[PDB]
Parts: C-alpha cells; sequence; structure tokens
C-alpha cells in the first residue's frame, strides 16, 4: 500500500552510456514509479530506452533530439494503464491507470525555458477534461511556484500567478510546498547570478494530501537538476 513517484530531468538519455547511468541510479533509488523528462530521444529512438527491472515505459517524442519525456513503472508494481496521451511535440505524456482498485493520473511535463507558466496553463487547458481528484503533475516546470522557491525569494511574476490560480481552480496544489512550507530546498543550481531555485515540482489533486507520507529533495551527480521522490498511500 506504500508507493513512490520519482521525478528527475535527466539531461539527455541519447549515448548508451547515459542509458546505462540512469539505469543504475534508479535501481537504487527503487522508486515505484518514475518520471523522466528531457530523455532528447526522437520518436524514432524511444526503443532505446530500456531498463531492467522496469520494463512498462510510457513515452512521448518529438520529431527531434529535444525534449522528450518517459513514464517508467517498476515491474513489482501493478499499474494497469488505462489512457495514455501524449505530446507531440515530446513535452509532455499523461498515463491515467490503476494500482490495487485505486485510481491514478500521472502527467509528466517538461516545460520550454521561455514562457514556461503560460505553457503549463496551456497544457492544463488542453488535458482539462483528464484531470480528476487523483492526479498528479510533476516534473520539470522550468519556474518556481512561490517566492520560496528561488534563494533570491524574487516575486514570481503575473504568468506564474496566473498558472498558481488555474491550478487551484482545479484543486491542485504544491505538494512539497503544503508538506514544507517554511522550507528552502532547490533542485536547480545554476540560477542567474549564482542562484539556486525550485523548478522541478510535484502538483497534486488536494485529495490526495491524506495519502502522501513524505517528500525528498534528492541532490545527485546524474543530472543539473535534483530529483524530487513522493511517497503515497494507497
Ligand atoms: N534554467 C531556467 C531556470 C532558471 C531559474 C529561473 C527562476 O528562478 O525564475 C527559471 C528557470
Amino acid at each position: 500500500s506504500h508507493i513512490t513517484i520519482l521525478t528527475l530531468n535527466i539531461n539527455g538519455l541519447n549515448s548508451a552510456i547515459k542509458r546505462h547511468r540512469l539505469a543504475s541510479w534508479i535501481k537504487s533509488q527503487d522508486p515505484s514509479v518514475c518520471c523522466i523528462q528531457e530523455t532528447h530521444l526522437t520518436c524514432r529512438d524511444t526503443h532505446r530506452l530500456k531498463i531492467k527491472g522496469w520494463r512498462k515505459i510510457y513515452q512521448a517524442n518529438g520529431k527531434q533530439k529535444k525534449a522528450g519525456v518517459a513514464i517508467l513503472v517498476s515491474d513489482k508494481t501493478d499499474f494497469k494503464p488505462t489512457k495514455i496521451k501524449r505530446d507531440k511535440e515530446g513535452h509532455y505524456i499523461m498515463v491515467k491507470g490503476s494500482i490495487q482498485q485505486e485510481e491514478l493520473t500521472i502527467l509528466n511535463i517538461y516545460a520550454p525555458n521561455t514562457g514556461a507558466p503560460r505553457f503549463i496553463k496551456q497544457v492544463l487547458s488542453d488535458l482539462q477534461r483528464d484531470l480528476d481528484s487523483h492526479t498528479l503533475i510533476m516534473g520539470d516546470f522550468n519556474t518556481p511556484l512561490s517566492t520560496l522557491d528561488r534563494s533570491t525569494r524574487q516575486k514570481v511574476n503575473k504568468d506564474t500567478q496566473e498558472l498558481n490560480s488555474a491550478l487551484h481552480q482545479a484543486d491542485l496544489i504544491d505538494i512539497y510546498r503544503t508538506l514544507h512550507p517554511k522550507s528552502t530546498e532547490y533542485t536547480f543550481f545554476s540560477a542567474p547570478h549564482h542562484t539556486y531555485s525550485k523548478i522541478d515540482h510535484i502538483v497534486g489533486s488536494k485529495a490526495l494530501l491524506s495519502k502522501c507520507k513524505r517528500t525528498e529533495i534528492i541532490t545527485n551527480y546524474l543530472s543539473d537538476h535534483s530529483a524530487i521522490k513522493l511517497e503515497l498511500r494507497i
């Protein structure tokens, strides 16, 4: 009745060397479900991503070696998919399914560097029909959601404020920030002027809060992004 969901922008998987490296890290972390961003695999190279122990994999890829997302499910986890929706451009993938008769919807997103919060709000609208009370939206938003997400505590811009409102209209909350309202933890440590920011996020339905046992930010040597882990009581 416990599953862990892990998100990491992996910064490219095209080379077999990097794929082998990612696989070892996953084996260690032993997540039930893993959301990866920036695989950079074109839609004709998706078959390249194989990780022993995580046979169920769902990918979304554009026509070029940029963006690219994947959701990997552990062989030990009974996830039964019912709907998969893939971005033509490789910036998100949504998987709906059930674990032990419990519905879960996972939207893995990689937002672009330019116009990130507007882009996420658009995807929310495009998929408004697919969001529900058991929805997790995780990945590299390429934007803070509040001042505490930046070591500078710079006010978030109007667009971000709009994204935050669209999220609340759908009864979606920043799950990390809700469990850790005062924390100053970061996932990207090369922000502009020697600054740090939390641009990776785990957002989710308010009704999932009762199931959230723990979150953990996992700094690593694989990527220029730290991973985020969520422990969920199914
Ligand atoms: N690499 C882009 C990333 C830099 C931090 C920035 C911020 O803190 O607003 C937004 C996203």
